[PDB]
């Protein structure tokens, strides 16, 4: 589970900041719900949750359910918030965020 790792606490504070469409920003809530001092095992195992289809790559759609991941109720990100997410993340530019790109966008 994603509270095997992130506090319930942390995540209803990310989640309240950026309720508002076009609020959302990755660094705000990685640092409210605490990635950045996590270890590359913490950052995997994240990292395989947000990869909700298990393809080993976090796709388009799946940044969309960014939220989704932290709650059932939280909004979908809208189509300018994935693709300045995707770009961000997307360092190879396949179109897709890689575990090796997700770590690096965690400890940037
Ligand atoms: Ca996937
Ligand atoms: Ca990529």
């Amino acid at each position: 589970a994603i509270t095997d790792i992130l506090s319930a606490k942390d995540i209803e504070s990310a989640l309240s900041s950026c309720q508002a469409a076009d609020s959302f920003n990755y660094k705000s809530f990685f640092s409210t719900v605490g990635l950045s001092s996590k270890t590359p095992d913490q950052i995997k195992k994240v990292f395989g949750i947000l990869d909700q289809d298990k393809s080993g790559f976090i796709e388009e759609e799946e940044l969309q359910l960014f939220l989704k991941n932290f709650s059932s109720s939280a909004r979908v990100l809208t189509s300018a918030e994935t693709k300045a997410f995707l770009a961000a993340g997307d360092t190879d530019g396949d179109g897709k965020i890689g575990v090796e790109e997700f770590q690096s966008l965690v400890k940037a």
